[PDB]
DNA sequence: GTCGG
DNA sequence: GCTGATGCGC
DNA sequence: CCGACGGCGCATCAGC
């Protein structure tokens, strides 16, 4: 936040682009023009100052000097005043509503809350449950309350068996003192990138959880991922219901999915980037060495976070640094 | 929108 | 009824 | 100056 105020402008166009203009490079431009920006030790002074660091370019720089001239920008004042744009916008804030739901609403003249709730009978399962929870999905679940539900999980994880391992990556992994969801890593012994599919797996745990009262609400849910909404035991003042997402892995994969899914999002992208400047191609699930004509290798033995940034020439960077 | 081809 | 096409979130 | 920029699991539904 030493930059805070240029960081923000950035953010709110990359949103318009993304939700408005459906163009999402340049929704991924501006994010990585914010992280760089965010990354640089100084007060920036002006759009030249600025136009020094990768990611920054011609046109960014051009809209820093204004922001710095005058403190706001005239694009971004005629977009928020602008009522299609204005409302596209809004409504993507509800989980479900992406930039096409929005624009296709918004053309009905349904462009509100209020307007959303007249005609629950278009919106589908995931998105009545987004705008059931809108106010809930937009707080911050503080790291107390993290902590809590860490508790939760682990211990009912166990009463389905005691060799499930559940580790919880995102923000709480990178020390966050709030995090926007709950992001749940699961491995079992018999379930490995050959194990041959047994069903069930995933779906053991989460009727447990929701057995338990723990998981109110499925968004979506298949043999490696549940997506859904969970909430703290109440006594006294309910607790707000929260996103938790559940991603079951191949045991044997866990490291690259614990860096993957630890995250940053811009940390991933950067180090994939940086991954291929090296020979190596990352993904969730593996690293591969690559080569002269595009032939990426079998995966390499991985059995730590910190091998892989070996591979790649990176000191290793603790969850707290990666958060970008 | 930005940068490397 | 089905499934390719597409959206959404990540 | 042009083209690349990451890909995938899951849900829905237009068009047969
Ligand atoms: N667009 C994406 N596509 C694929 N993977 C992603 C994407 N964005 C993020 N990830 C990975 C890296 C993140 O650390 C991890 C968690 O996603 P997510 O829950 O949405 O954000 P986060 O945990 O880093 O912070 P927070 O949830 O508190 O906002 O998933
Ligand atoms: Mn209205
Ligand atoms: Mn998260
Ligand atoms: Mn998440
Ligand atoms: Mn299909
Ligand atoms: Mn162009
Ligand atoms: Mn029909
Ligand atoms: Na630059
Ligand atoms: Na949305």
């Amino acid at each position: 936040t030493l930059n805070g105020g240029i960081t923000d402008m950035l953010t709110e166009l990359a949103n318009f682009e993304k939700n408005v203009s459906q163009a999402i490079h340049k929704y991924n431009a501006y994010r990585k023009a914010a992280s760089v920006i965010a990354k640089y030790p100084h007060k920036i002074k002006s759009g030249a100052e600025a136009k020094k660091l990768p990611g920054v370019g011609t046109k960014i720089a051009e809209k820093i000097d204004e922001f710095l001239a005058t403190g706001k920008l005239r694009k971004l004042e005629k977009i928020r005043q602008d009522d299609t744009s204005s409302s596209i916008n809004f409504l993507t804030r509800v989980s479900g509503i992406g930039p096409s739901a929005a624009r296709k609403f918004v053309d009905e003249g349904i462009k509100t809350l209020e307007d959303l709730r007249k005609n629950e009978d278009k919106l589908n399962h995931h998105q009545r449950i987004g705008l059931k929870y809108f106010g809930d999905f937009e707080k911050r679940i503080p790291r107390e309350e993290m902590l809590q539900m860490q508790d939760i999980v682990l211990n009912e994880v166990k009463k389905v068996d005691s060799e499930y391992i559940a580790t919880v990556c995102g923000s709480f992994r990178r020390g966050a003192e709030s995090s926007g969801d709950m992001d749940v890593l699961l491995t079992h012994p018999s379930f490995t990138s050959e194990s041959t599919k047994q069903p069930k797996l995933l779906h053991q745990v989460v009727e447990q959880l929701q057995k338990v009262h723990f998981i109110t609400d499925t968004l979506s849910k298949g043999e490696t991922k549940f997506m859904g909404v969970c909430q703290l035991p109440s006594k006294e003042k309910e607790y707000p219901h929260r996103r938790i997402d559940i991603r079951l892995i191949p045991k044997d994969q866990y490291y690259c999915g614990v860096l993957y899914f630890t995250g940053s999002d811009i940390f991933n992208k950067n180090m994939r980037a940086h991954a291929l400047e090296k020979g190596f191609t990352i993904n969730e699930y593996t690293i591969r060495p690559l080569g002269v004509t595009g032939v990426a290798g079998e995966p390499l033995p991985v059995d730590s976070e910190k091998d892989i940034f070996d591979y790649i020439q990176w000191k290793y960077r603790e969850p707290k640094d990666r958060s970008e």
